[PDB]
């Protein structure tokens, strides 16, 4: 039989998520959400089982001073994975080292606040300096300031890298509550502002979108996987089937 294909995934609402049970989960059926139907239609498209392993460092994947990748980028890099199956966004600093399947969603990144200031923007959000901001640490949020090359996004990184023991959080979670109970704002995928958004009404999304990018299955180089993974999303794309996952995932209850 084939060999079972080792997925690399992390935890995050409501892609990858702790199914609720009331008697005991072992292996993949402890795993529940958008990725994990995603995992169910590729693998009956190419013929495969997987075991779905979280990536041991919690984190999506970033360079360090050295250039050494962590996360499940560093997973893919160095074989420990078979396919990175995950809301992991696509990027021209990670394509050089791994190879992206075409992407399933579209996202770009916002800004997630409580209500009631008068910051509308990035560039409010700079400007001012009653509240904090942040990202999460190590994922292509964080990477994206680090890289730029405007002059706002250059002042952000600065102060989210200067305070970074504080500013930069472990996870979307510690990132939320951060907001809730701090003078904090989180720089955060659309995609996740609008799932938190419509379940807690404390909670909105600050200005537009500040960049566009997508989602994609990841492979090491060489992978023979990969343009067998592009294949199925594209005809998963064009059957319907990611937009009804989405709504799937995304769907109730609503905030005003
Ligand atoms: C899937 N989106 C969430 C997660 O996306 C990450 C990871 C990113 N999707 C990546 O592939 O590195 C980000 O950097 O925005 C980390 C975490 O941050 C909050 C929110 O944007």
């Amino acid at each position: 039989a084939n060999r079972t294909l080792i997925v690399t995934t992390i935890l995050e609402e409501p892609y990858v998520m702790y199914r609720k049970s009331d008697k005991p989960l072992y292996g993949n059926d402890r795993f529940e959400g958008y990725c994990l139907d995603l995992l169910k239609e590729l693998s009956n498209i190419l013929g495969f089982i997987y075991d779905v392993k979280l990536v041991p460092d919690g984190k999506y994947g970033a360079q360090n001073d050295k250039g050494e990748w962590n996360g499940m980028v560093k997973e893919l890099i160095d074989h420990r994975a078979d396919l990175a199956v995950a809301p992991l966004t696509i990027t021209y600093v990670r394509e050089k080292v791994i190879d992206f399947s075409k992407p399933f969603m579209t996202l770009g990144i916002s800004i997630l606040y409580r209500k009631g200031t008068p910051i509308d923007s990035a560039d409010d959000l700079a400007k001012q300096t009653k509240i904090e901001y942040g990202a999460v640490r190590d994922g292509s949020t964080m990477t994206f300031f680090k890289k730029s090359k405007i002059s706002t996004y250059e002042k952000m990184w600065a102060f989210m890298s200067s305070r970074q023991q504080t500013a930069l959080v472990r996870n979307s979670d510690e990132g939320i509550q951060r907001v809730l109970t701090t003078d904090y704002a989180l720089l955060m995928e659309s995609t996740s502002i609008e799932y938190v958004t419509q379940r807690n009404c404390n909670l909105t999304q600050i200005g537009g979108l500040i960049d566009s990018k997508g989602y994609g299955v990841g492979t090491p180089i060489g992978s023979p996987y990969r343009d067998k993974i592009t294949i199925a999303i594209l005809q998963l794309q064009e059957e319907g089937k990611l937009h009804m996952m989405k709504e799937k995932w995304w769907r109730g209850n609503g905030c005003p």
